């Protein structure tokens, strides 16, 4: 599924992400749009023989199991398979998961590059959220 912008708002805050560990909804919806554009289908393979999934582009080598991944460790426990379902609850529950680590949200390069220290303002005008 392509989630539309406010669309996307509406199911981020109905599942507890604003706030989530200190990041504002805000933040969420600029990392998804720079990491998949808002699609849950989106995969892009890495040099390193990982996958990224879903809206949240999580990485097969530390939190799902793709079954190809050399060095896999899996923390949320899953197939990197359910991260691509137009039903976001699964990979809310393990974008929460790779936010509670030490490094934070700045786990995702989008984020650290076009959302870090920027006006996200944006990105939920006119969602009414
Ligand atoms: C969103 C995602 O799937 N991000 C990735 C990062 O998690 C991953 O960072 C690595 O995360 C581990 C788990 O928290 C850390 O123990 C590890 O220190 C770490 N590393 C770095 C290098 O910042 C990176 C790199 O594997 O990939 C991103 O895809």
């Amino acid at each position: 599924k392509v989630y539309d912008r406010c669309e996307l708002a509406r199911a981020l805050k109905a599942s507890g992400m604003d706030g989530y560990a200190g990041n504002s909804l805000p933040n969420w919806v600029c990392l998804s749009k720079w990491e998949s554009s808002y699609n849950t289908q989106a995969t892009n393979r890495n040099t390193d023989g990982s996958t990224d999934y879903g809206i949240f582009q999580i990485n097969s080598r530390y939190w799902c199991d793709d079954g190809r991944t050399p060095g896999a460790k899996n923390v949320c426990g899953i197939r990197c398979s359910q991260l691509l379902t137009d039903d976001l609850t699964v990979a809310i529950r393990c974008a929460k998961r790779v936010v509670l680590d030490p490094n934070g949200i700045g786990a995702w390069v989008a984020w650290r590059l076009h959302c870090q220290n920027q006006d996200l303002r944006s990105y939920v005008a006119g969602c009414g959220v």
